[PDB]
């Protein structure tokens, strides 16, 4: 079992629209595809044995065991390598069951669809499906080793993508508000919301956190000044450079029972609370002299934390250290054994509280206390095991939010005002949160900015709260958008003509309008980037861009069919139509098909906005029944019992009547443009440009744009050459004209051909036609010249020749005699030059219409004829 | 613009207007600054990343970390006109600008390599800073290294001494202009040119006694602010924003600050937060600019406030009395209101 | 706190005084059987719809005989609740859950018992609920609680003693 191709679709996409993360693999069955499982002995005893949990699976049959009432009648590995890839990434935790099988191209090669939630451990345990499937057909068993390994590496691969708890919080949160996130390239940031919306987090600092508060939170000696000056409660001590004088800094101090800490800052180090004694003291001189606030009061009461999120408070949690007591008698390591055997304590973030560990530390703590490990303790009485509290380090986390005084919430918000801190930490030492400090001689000890959550979020003892809906509420306020509109437009024909239209008219209500094309991405009519920039990755450089109010992204079936949507949800989707090009790649052979992947656009639009579809189109009006948003439609025939039947249930339609494009909404006619004054459109000539400039002006309509905002932005907006080369360029030279095009799949022809056929100079003739690269539709390109054009001349033996040589030349005067026999000229001419010239063979205002290799050629051979201007 | 000022007890910090309407600053650094933005601006690697995924132009480079490599690496930047960094950012070190041979990266290697951005291509043109303050552009400054010229056939010791006797030229911040120095480091960078001391110049050469332009180096600074064509103006405030600094310093290197970055092949090198302003209110060249005019209009808005209301109350006898009255009358209106009396000090 | 006119001021008549009000902000309005039966509602739609309960009260009025039936009048308010807005239900009366079924809005519960399937079922969709637990009146909003105030310590109950006086106090909560 080969795979050929791997592609990992991040999205709304074609195999499903709620099943964002999808791996789709490519899988060529050498073998196998010959043996159903039946013609593999030993495959059904081997497979089950190795991984015996392959029960849950459900396939056609809804049963527990429905894939183990199969498998041993197979599905020739379709199912099999499937199932294994789910079941291999369940066994570590990443939960995923959604899977598919479909076979494509020649006989054996199918297409496996799994769900993941890692990207690198699905791809991975995909790998790993084969391999274990591959052996099991080989021989009849699969080594322990060899499975063990795998699970191992998918258990790393899940854990080194893994967003940190307090990201994780935040979120969550989002997601239950509707707000789009993305991780960005750079530093771990998260960024929420899109264009002039956005924000940034990391961790517990957001894109509202000022730099000079947070610096000043970070300097103890300059967060005492700033706060004594204020009026606030703070430790009493001094500064002394290890100096042999800590036997006087406590008279200022005011007694022994002082604190002595490292001058600086090194984490919990070199750090004795309690001093009771002069050669205690030295002892934590000693220590305290390892680094480059000594000497502070030692005051009597518990450790409290206190969450202030706007200048407002959240929550509040009573710290307490390891610790075992006097629960009967028994020695302290029979305590410790006792009650670190709880249910709620274990590894990591996995539990409540976490194990109690003795070690040298918490010797040192017990010596102080009079206690060693053979000690009873007395009943109810209580030994730590640490000198400071943390969840991490087996402590406990008491929520006591409900139980702080106000003039204690006064204080605490008024803390977080002095320091400068959007998100603040406070550290409080109180006997007695339900009374005042000042009552109680309590002081605050530390302020911490971008503190974590997990004391607040998973306490040991009281409720939960909810931390992130805070956050949230700052950085979103009430009321108040994390989105821009988006306009998304698709279909086989038309889509960078409708693109640029409706970004021209979005630009005249004075915002910053965004757009991607075929040809560039822009903002406000500068050019960021050049090429095809079709997509989801150009998607992203709109959506990121801190400017942007509008964006409007033309869609292509390429970047579905590789990649899925960037954007999730839209408030406005157009499908222009549906024509059989591009039949035959991505797995995509039929027209029905093709349907199905330009409706992924009608899909995703939100219930409170619209799809716009086309009624004179039968694939995709049919698309009005999957929709869940409102629908709106468009036409080029009034009476169009679809449109009839639409209005007179008072919905929105958009028809070209009596010479004008006008909105029909109920029983009102809104008249927006004649078709021959909108310079698009060859003075009402061209059927194609008017129904695209309908699709558009729809668009901004249920959007909410005025009609006197349509208006503007259809008469001003222009198609020029050197603008949209190649896309109906048409030449005025002296007495003629000519007109360079780049008909594509056959509709493009015909189109065209209309233009042709409305035309009311003299005779045409035809320049050009199909490559290489047609697959034998040549004949029908031949038969649309045929009967179009009074002299048609086959061109098509050009440099390419990616098969043969003018082999296309050849079919395509097949189609032309077959169709308009004595057409003048049906003869091959030329390779280039020669041929597009052939100005001189037509008379006074008759007209020139060539279908080149290229366009770059078909017009410079215009310009080396002298025209004068635009037709 | 009459907003008081005082000076806090801690960090240098400067606070503005009272009460509820207080702004801080320090330095160039302000109470909009966001911790995210400016740690962002200080990252080399991580502030052309974000502005490349954005598509800004930035310079082509490299990671090579002390491999003895860089005749490699050359290939991927596309030759020899190169620069070499050491790895860290430890202020004007170890750094070779135009590398043009191999001996020469080695050379620079070698001094990369005393630190634990390499290989960059080197783009030919003027050094330009560009300052924006709240999503919008205030100035712009060219900056020219100190130097000599042939003013005649003269020596470079002698016109050094010709022209560091101009009088705008002194010390510190007493002058526009400082003094020339030779040391070491200008007959380095001489050498580099192929001149020394006792060379003489021919008519019209320039002579570089620096590496790089700085007014405290005895450079000049010449003020552009009105030459900088419109798509330009639009890309430099785009940085800034996807960056996320509000006062924000740009290093921009292109031959011509009037035509579009995409024409004349330029690039911006670094986004600096929190840049100084001598070269724009006192530049050597051009007029100067009020720099600071546009940092208070963001820090106090248009008719905005930037004093709360204040009641004095004095005299011989009566005042503790009416000082609590007034007080409770303006409290029954909801507003937060502080007082000062001789039993204490009171909020609400 | 104005007394307009007394007496029996239930049905549509009265509704329409308050409607008409150019002062009024938010309407609060207690209806009865015979004004829906005697002259439909006055309003048309609403935000909130709570409905308490359904009892076998004046059978045999108003050419209503069963219980049946008299669920079919009580469930006109859920079923002209805007669908933007909510239907508050009594998950312990299996006359009004069922209405859940009929509403078009979206449905809050609540209850006197925190193990009610129906809850349970309820909130593990993300929906919001209110409950009697632990001496506590709380809301339960997906996987979080939030406790409002203890029984014992809101006077219109009588120190807790009085559960139809909870009930009521969980259907006000939970409508606010
Ligand atoms: N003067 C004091 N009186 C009483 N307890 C104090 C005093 N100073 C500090 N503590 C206690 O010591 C604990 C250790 O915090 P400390 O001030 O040493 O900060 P730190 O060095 O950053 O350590 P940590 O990471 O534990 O916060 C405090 O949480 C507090 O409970
Ligand atoms: N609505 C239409 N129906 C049929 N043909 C059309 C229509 N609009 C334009 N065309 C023709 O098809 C050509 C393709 O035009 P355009 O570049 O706007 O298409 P597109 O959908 O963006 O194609 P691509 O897949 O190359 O991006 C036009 O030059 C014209 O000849
Ligand atoms: N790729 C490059 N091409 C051309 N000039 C460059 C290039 N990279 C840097 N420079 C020049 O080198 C100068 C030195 O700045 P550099 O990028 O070395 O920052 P630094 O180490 O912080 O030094 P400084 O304090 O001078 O800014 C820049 O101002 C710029 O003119
Ligand atoms: N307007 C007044 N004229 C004369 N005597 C007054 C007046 N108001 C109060 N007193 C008297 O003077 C005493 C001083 O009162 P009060 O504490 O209000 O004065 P003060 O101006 O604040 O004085 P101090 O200088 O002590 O602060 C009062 O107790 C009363 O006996
Ligand atoms: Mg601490
Ligand atoms: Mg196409
Ligand atoms: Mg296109
Ligand atoms: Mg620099
Ligand atoms: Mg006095
Ligand atoms: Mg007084």
């Amino acid at each position: 079992m080969k795979i050929l191709k791997t592609l990992t679709l991040r999205g709304p996409n074609y195999w499903s629209i709620r099943r964002k993360k999808l791996i789709v693999m490519r899988l060529d069955l050498e073998d196998l595809a010959e043996r159903p499982s039946n013609s593999i002995p030993g495959f059904y005893e081997g497979l089950i044995k190795v991984l015996p949990s392959l029960v849950e699976h459900f396939c056609s049959p809804g049963y527990q065991g429905g894939f183990l009432e199969r498998v041993k009648e197979g599905t020739y590995m379709g199912h099999i390598v499937e199932h294994v890839a789910l079941e291999l990434q369940e066994l570590v935790g990443m939960t995923a069951g959604f899977g598919r099988t479909r076979e494509t191209s020649t006989p054996g090669v199918y297409n496996v669809v799994y769900e993941y939630v890692d990207e690198q451990a699905g791809r991975y345990a995909g790998r790993a499906a084969v391999r274990l499937c591959r052996s099991l057909v080989d021989t009849g068993d699969y080594p322990r080793l060899e499975l063990e390994k795998d699970l191992e590496d998918l258990r790393d691969l899940g854990a080194n993508s893994a967003l940190g708890p307090s990201t994780e919080t935040i979120v969550t949160e989002a997601e239950a508000r509707k707000i789009p996130w993305m991780l960005l390239s750079a530093r771990a940031m998260v960024q929420l919301g899109y264009g002039v919306y956005q924000q940034r987090i990391q961790a517990t600092l957001s894109s509202h956190s000022g730099i000079l508060g947070v610096e000043l939170a970070c300097d103890k000696e300059g967060t005492k000044t700033i706060l004594q000056d204020a009026g606030i409660p703070v430790p009493r001590g001094t500064t002394i450079q290890y100096f042999d004088d800590l036997e006087e800094a406590i008279n200022d101090v005011g007694g022994y029972p002082v604190v002595i800490k490292p001058l600086d800052g090194n984490h919990g180090r070199g750090i004795t609370i309690n001093v009771r004694h002069w050669q205690e003291a030295i002892a934590a001189y000693d220590l305290a002299a390892e680094e480059s606030i000594i000497v502070e009061r030692y005051y009597e009461g518990s450790d409290h934390r206190v969450l202030v999120v706007n200048g407002k408070l959240v929550a509040v949690a009573e710290r307490i250290p390891a610790h075992v007591t006097g629960d009967g008698s028994s020695t302290i390591s029979e305590l410790i054994e006792k009650t670190n055997q709880d249910p709620n304590r274990g590894d990591g973030h996995d539990n409540i509280l976490t194990k109690i560990v003795v070690n040298k530390t918490a010797i040192d703590v017990m010596e102080r206390q009079g206690y060693n490990l053979d000690s009873v303790l007395p009943k109810d009485e209580v030994v730590y095991l640490r000198a400071t509290a943390n969840l991490s380090t087996g402590g406990i986390a008491i929520d006591r939010t409900d139980d702080i005084h106000p003039e204690n919430i006064w204080l605490m918000e008024r803390v977080a005002k002095v320091i400068g801190l959007d998100i603040a930490g406070i550290d409080v030492v109180t006997s007695d949160i339900s009374k005042p400090l000042r009552e109680t001689n309590g002081v605050i000890v530390e302020v911490n900015a971008a503190p974590g959550f997990r004391m607040h979020v998973a306490p040991s003892q009281g409720l939960p709260r909810n931390v992130a809906a805070p956050v949230l509420d700052m950085l979103f306020p009430p009321g108040t958008p994390s989105r821009i509109p988006i306009l998304a437009v698709t279909g086989t024909n038309g889509k960078t003509t409708t693109t640029r239209l409706l970004a021209h008219i979005y630009r005249q209500t004075g915002k910053t309008v965004g757009y991607t094309s075929t040809d560039a991405i822009y903002i406000n009519e500068y050019c960021v980037e050049k090429g095809d920039n079709t997509g989801p990755q150009s998607a992203g450089v709109i959506l990121r861009d801190p400017t942007v109010e509008v964006a409007v992204l033309e869609t292509a079936r390429g970047g579905i069919l590789r990649a899925g949507l960037a954007f999730d949800s839209c408030d406005v989707g157009v499908v222009l139509n549906v024509a059989a090009d591009h039949l035959g790649l991505g797995d995509i052979d039929t027209i029905e098909q093709m349907a199905k992947v330009k409706s992924v656009i009608a899909e995703v639009v939100d219930p409170s906005g619209y799809a716009v579809l086309n009624a004179d189109d039968p694939l995709v009006a049919a698309m009005a029944d999957k929709v869940k948003a409102k629908v709106a439609y468009f036409s080029m025939n009034p009476d169009n019992p679809i449109i009839q039947a639409h209005v007179r249930r008072n919905g929105i339609a958009a028809v070209y009547e009596s010479g004008y494009l006008s909105i029909l909404e109920g029983s009102w006619t809104l008249r927006v443009e004649q078709a021959k004054l909108i310079p698009m459109t060859m003075g009402g000539m061209a059927p194609f440009m008017i129904a695209n400039a309908l699709a558009a002006c729809l668009a901004a309509f249920v959007n909410g744009l005025d009609v006197e905002v349509i208006r503007q932005g259809v008469r001003t907006f222009t198609t020029s050459a050197e603008q949209t080369p190649g896309r109906m360029n048409l030449f005025n030279l002296g007495q003629h004209h000519a007109l360079v095009d780049y008909a594509h799949n056959p509709a493009g022809y015909r189109a065209v051909g209309d233009f042709v056929k409305n035309w009311q100079g003299q005779r045409f003739g035809v320049v050009g036609g199909p490559g290489d690269r047609r697959d034998s539709d040549l004949i029908e390109l031949g038969q649309i010249a045929a009967q179009v054009f009074d002299r048609i001349i086959v061109k098509e033996d050009d440099d390419k020749r990616g098969r043969s040589e003018g082999e296309t030349a050849d079919l395509i005067v097949k189609g032309i005699l077959q169709e308009n026999p004595g057409a003048s000229y049906e003869v091959i001419l030329d390779e280039t030059i020669a041929l597009n010239k052939a100005l001189d063979q037509v008379e006074e205002k008759g007209l020139v219409v060539v279908f080149p290799e290229s366009v770059t050629r078909a017009i410079d051979l215009i310009k080396v004829r002298n025209p004068i201007g635009e037709n």
